[PDB]
């Protein structure tokens, strides 16, 4: 029942309710002639919503906000971007213009600037060392160490045992490396181990791209990254 890449035209956004007050958002984007799905998260915080990640571009993110207003009808007041690439910050200007306060770690803000990408306004403190965690409204933000990118964060929703891994976690159908130009292959398995150690109770694990599963997605990702290391 989870929407798949073949079911979502580029420019449209789907919402998937995971638990009371917890949804993923799913969009698609063209990249080198192929179409990829991408996931983010929406978490209810009282009568407001917290958004995790844009929907990969300004047009998709505008559609995301329209879809949230239509289907949920509560204001998105804050958003967190889990790393500096365009599937996570692309659309931050649309969010900002809509009154959403945008956040990212200082590491992400710096890398986005260097890269010429959109830059979340607010800096999240307390995430600069591997293994650091902070509570941000209804979620916990965790810096596991460098993996898909040096700045990547993961997000946990304690009320629903939902772990959103972002692009540091691969879906099961992905059996070879994705986009790894900015990755730290040497540290990626260690960073995943920090995730497993901190969130052993996670029930629903969401990759940056594709289908959710359980905690098996962590060991899956390690296997793929190690095989790519040994290419
Ligand atoms: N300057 C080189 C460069 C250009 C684009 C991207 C980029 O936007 N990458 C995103 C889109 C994408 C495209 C294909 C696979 C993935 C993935 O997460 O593996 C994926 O997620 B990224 O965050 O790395 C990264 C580096
Ligand atoms: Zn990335
Ligand atoms: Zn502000
Ligand atoms: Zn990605």
């Amino acid at each position: 029942e989870y929407p798949t890449v073949s079911e979502i035209p580029v420019g449209e956004v789907r919402l998937y309710q995971i638990a009371d007050g917890v949804w993923s958002h799913i969009a698609t984007q063209s990249f080198d002639g192929a179409v990829y799905p991408s996931n983010g998260l929406i978490v209810r915080d009282g009568d407001e919503l917290l958004l995790i990640d844009t929907a990969w571009g300004a047009k998709n993110t505008a559609a995301l906000l329209a879809e949230i207003e239509k289907q949920i009808g509560l204001p998105v007041t804050r958003a967190v971007s889990t790393h500096f690439h365009d599937d996570r910050v692309g659309g931050v200007d649309v969010l900002r213009a809509a009154g959403v306060a945008t956040y990212a770690s200082p590491s992400t803000r710096r890398l986005a600037e260097v890269e010429g990408n959109e830059i979340p306004t607010h800096s999240l403190e307390g995430l600069s060392s591997s293994g650091d965690a902070v509570r941000f409204g209804p979620v916990e933000l965790f810096y596991p160490g460098a993996a898909h990118s040096t700045d990547n964060l993961v997000v946990y929703v304690p009320s629903a045992s939902v772990l959103y891994g972002g692009c540091a976690i691969y879906e099961l159908s992905r059996t070879s490396a994705g986009n790894v130009a900015d990755a730290d292959l040497a540290e990626w398995p260690t960073s995943i181990e920090r995730i497993q150690q901190h969130y052993p109770e996670a029930q629903f694990v969401i990759p940056g791209h594709g289908l959710p599963g359980g905690l098996d997605l962590l060991k899956h990702t390690t296997n793929v990254v190690k095989a790519h290391t040994n290419r």
